[PDB]
């Protein structure tokens, strides 16, 4: 149905918002102008407005004349944002499935996928944004939601992107599934090394540190500065460096901008770990 995909209100709140605009047209030939302004205020979202008008087209007989004036309003909203409306309609069942799975407001999820398909930010900045928006806990689930909505958006009769845009969006999603793979790996290293174990360090900021090493491997030493301050007070230095180093070697290679831009990171961690060994075995 076209009503189930409306994420702006409760089950009943949608029924009444739709009947106040079903009774507005039940006048049989009323005022369509300014009634639009009283529909754009019922449902602020373009995906919700368009699905509402689709439910008005499901009832007869009002009808064979104003159905022409109704479908021209639908195309009035859609014409300007065909990608935003289709991305929010197509991914509205997954936003409902996952919004309850993670206990999250569904329209927050539809806005996440809809913003993913038309965002020009690096694969890392995306991962980092979803981490802040949806919390540490939902940093892996949010990428299954995005992937599951993409699978549905494609297999939909009115997708948001064409073959080429759906091809590129998937490469942005393979990378994000690689960032997650090294996130999982790193997390296995943080527990065995048990640095966050005492309570001083947060696993979130520990992760953030790793992401920045992926972005700027040259400033790795400068990056791990905030960690060292909180690390010294309890743990070593050949421990924090070994955690990041062994994590990198067994992580997906393409995460870095290149293979030699990957070297700038492995070499700095190798130089920093061995330089920490001789200043620890020296005392």
């Amino acid at each position: 149905m076209s009503q189930e995909r409306i994420l702006d209100g409760e089950e009943d709140e949608i029924n009444h918002k739709i009947f106040d605009l079903k009774r507005t047209l039940k006048d049989n030939l009323p005022l369509d102008r300014d009634f639009i302004d009283r529909l754009k205020r019922y449902f602020k979202d373009p995906s919700d407005q368009v699905l509402a008008l689709r439910e008005l087209l499901n009832e007869k007989d009002l009808t064979a004349e104003q159905v022409e004036l109704l479908t021209k309003i639908i195309n009035e909203i859609i014409s300007g944002s065909e990608k935003s409306v289709n991305a929010g309609i197509n991914s509205a069942i997954q936003a409902k499935l996952f919004g309850n799975k993670m206990k999250l407001e569904p329209q927050l999820l539809r806005a996440c996928y809809r913003g993913f398909i038309m965002g020009n930010i690096s694969t890392t900045d995306q991962y980092i944004e979803w981490l802040g928006n949806f919390g540490f806990n939902h940093r892996h689930t949010i990428v299954n939601f995005v992937e599951q909505s993409l699978i549905v958006d494609m297999d939909s009769e009115k997708p948001s992107c064409n073959a080429y845009e759906f091809g590129f969006v998937l490469s942005k999603l393979i990378a994000i599934k690689m960032i997650r793979t090294s996130d999982v790996i790193f997390m296995k290293k943080l527990e065995s090394s048990s640095l966050l174990k005492d309570g001083s360090l947060s696993a979130e900021q520990l992760l953030l540190t790793l992401l920045y090493i992926f972005q700027y491997p040259s400033e790795s030493e400068q990056i791990l500065t905030s960690v060292i301050e909180v690390s010294r007070a309890s743990h070593e230095d050949s421990v924090v460096y070994q955690t990041y180093l062994s994590s990198v070697n067994e992580s997906p290679h393409d995460i870095f901008k290149s293979e030699s831009e990957r070297e700038i990171a492995i070499n700095i961690l190798r130089e920093l770990v061995t330089s920490a060994y001789k200043k620890e075995l020296s005392r």
